[PDB]
RNA sequence: CGAUGUCGGCUCAUCACAUCCUGGGGCUGAAGUAGGUCCCAAGGGUAUGGCUGUUCGCCAUUUAAAGUGGUACGCGAGCUG
């Protein structure tokens, strides 16, 4: 029982180019340290600086 | 290898200067206050705690600053385990 129906539908548009990806990974900024790690394989991973 | 005992903490330190603070200066994108950077300088000073066995680290609250390392990563014929 065909009657008037009030439908509707969008439309988004979008460019979506791009070519620039920055990781940021110079060695500038990230401060590296270095510490022992909990010990549990005797008296080497005690001296060795593994952890980071 | 007919013995050179091991991390951390406590204690006691001592020297180096690539100096965290105080001191003396140059330069400044230094007006002033407050900072950045470099040079000279080691005389003295150079945190208390929550968590971890942890050094470190994170966090809270300070301090003029809570320096970086060597010293069997100082110290078990001194201690803890
Ligand atoms: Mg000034
Ligand atoms: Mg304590
Ligand atoms: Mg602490
Ligand atoms: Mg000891």
């Amino acid at each position: 029982g065909g009657r008037r129906h009030t439908s509707f539908s969008s439309a988004f548009v979008y460019p979506e180019v791009d070519d620039d990806i920055d990781i940021e990974i110079n060695p500038a900024d990230l401060r590296i340290d270095v510490y022992r790690t909990s010990g549990a394989g005797g008296q080497h991973v005690n001296r060795t600086e593994s952890a980071v």
